[PDB]
């Protein structure tokens, strides 16, 4: 069983360690901090939080980097190495790679203004990265809501409150032009821009995602609050102005029976979506994880021990 106060004797200053590295890094890039919490997402999704994400190519097995909800997009990784360096000297050979993420991408939510909370520790290192999994079970935005809901039970998370509360993440971090053009300009082979996008925040998106222009540019995923870990994400999607499609479809979707209430509540009460999101993350961060003596301590995240 997982439990928060795993390192308390053998590295009880972990998690200050981890928040020194972000706090750092947040000085030259203010996107860390999203970039992180995400990371801990790809790794839960894909065999669960094994740090698997973080291992690079090998000529057995290829690197769930190359995955496509990753490549081009996941981000941060030398900053894991970074903070896993300076835990190793602390603590030597104690602290998991996949451990050192979650508590990263908690650390990340609080420096961020969000919630703060010990996650549940004890998850040990995979043995091998699982790039067709990750294909697999990574969902897309241009996904249902039917099909969200299907991805986030086929990785355990089968509660709405889940998938909505988690959805949260986009409170802030960014997001690629790429990714909504569609919205924009041709949805569903229509020729007409998605009727669920607020019409005034589609010319600031056209404006920011012209046709045909750079489809790596870079939007943000809250315009009200794009780099601040709050509910602010949940009035958007009431007022119609989720960035994309994933993110509306949970107030507009004609599934969307279930996922309305728990967005309205989200937007009328922090508190309310503060715990959600807390016990959503600890559900997701209890996905399939390898313990006591299975897995390992992987010294560099990015290969497994020799
Ligand atoms: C519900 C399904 C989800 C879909 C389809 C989805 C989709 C996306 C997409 C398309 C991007 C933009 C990537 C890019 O432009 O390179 C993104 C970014 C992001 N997502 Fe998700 N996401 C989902 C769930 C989540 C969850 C569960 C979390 C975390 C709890 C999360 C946190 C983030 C963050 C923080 C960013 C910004 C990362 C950065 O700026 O580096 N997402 N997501
Ligand atoms: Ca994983
Ligand atoms: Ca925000
Ligand atoms: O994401």
């Amino acid at each position: 069983q997982l439990t928060p106060t795993f390192y308390d004797n053998s590295c009880p200053n972990v998690s200050n360690i981890v928040r020194d590295t972000i706090v750092n890094e947040l000085r030259s890039d203010p996107r860390i901090a999203a970039s992180i919490l995400r990371l801990h997402f790809h790794d839960c999704f894909v065999n669960g939080c094994d740090a698997s994400i973080l291992l690079d190519n090998t000529t057995s097995f290829r690197t769930e980097k190359d995955a496509f909800g990753n490549a081009n997009s996941a981000r941060g990784f030398p900053v894991i190495d970074r903070m896993k360096a300076a835990v190793e000297s602390a603590c030597p050979r104690t602290v998991s790679c996949a451990d050192l993420l979650t508590i990263a991408a908690q650390q990340s939510v609080t420096l961020a203004g969000g919630p703060s909370w010990r996650v549940p520790l004890g998850r040990r290192d995979s043995l091998q990265a699982f790039l067709d999994l990750a294909n697999a079970n990574l969902p897309a935005p241009f996904f249902t809501l039917p099909q969200l809901k299907d991805s986030f039970r086929n990785v355990g998370l089968n509660r709405s409150s889940d998938l909505v509360a988690l959805s949260g993440g986009h409170t802030f971090g960014k997001n690629q032009c790429r990714f909504i053009m569609d919205r924009l300009y041709n949805f569903s082979n229509t020729g007409l821009p998605d009727p669920t996008l607020n019409t005034t925040y589609l010319q600031t998106l056209r404006g920011l995602c012209p046709l045909n222009g750079n489809l790596s540019a870079l939007v943000d995923f809250d315009l009200r609050t794009p780099t601040i870990f709050d509910n602010k994400y949940y009035v958007n999607l009431e007022e119609q102005k989720g960035l994309i499609q994933s993110d509306q479809e949970l107030f507009s979707s004609p599934n969307a029976t279930d996922t309305i209430p728990l967005v309205r509540s989200f937007a009328n009460s922090t508190q309310t979506f503060f715990n959600a999101f807390v016990e959503a993350m600890d559900r997701m961060g209890n996905i399939t994880p390898l313990t006591g003596t299975q897995g390992q301590i992987r010294l560099n995240c990015r290969v497994v021990n020799s």
